[PDB]
């Protein structure tokens, strides 16, 4: 807070090209988030730094709501749910933007 916390979304479907990580994503799709928080899209001039800032402080707030229930993420939930990330907060930044 105070961020933006963007509508929940069908999360995104995505060919890892690293084929261990793209049959991972499938088998444990409901990890990660559907939803991103954000600074405002205004306040940024563009796609590529509200991304790495929105891609932060998701992956920040999911971690830390994990944690705290006695839940883990592994190596590789890390690399897929940024990647994961990273797609709906460009598509956020589009239609926001829009
Ligand atoms: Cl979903
Ligand atoms: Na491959």
């Amino acid at each position: 807070g105070g961020y933006m916390l963007g509508s929940a979304m069908s999360r995104p479907l995505i060919h890892f090209g690293n084929d261990y990580e793209d049959r991972y994503y499938r088998e444990n799709m409901y990890r990660y988030p559907n939803q991103v928080y954000y600074r405002p899209v205004d306040q940024y001039n563009n796609q590529n730094n509200f991304v790495h800032d929105c891609v932060n402080i998701t992956v920040k707030q999911h971690t830390v709501t994990t944690t705290t229930k006695g839940e883990n993420f592994t190596e590789t939930d890390i690399k897929i749910m940024e990647r994961v990330v990273e797609q709906m907060c460009i598509t956020q930044y589009q239609q926001e933007s829009q």
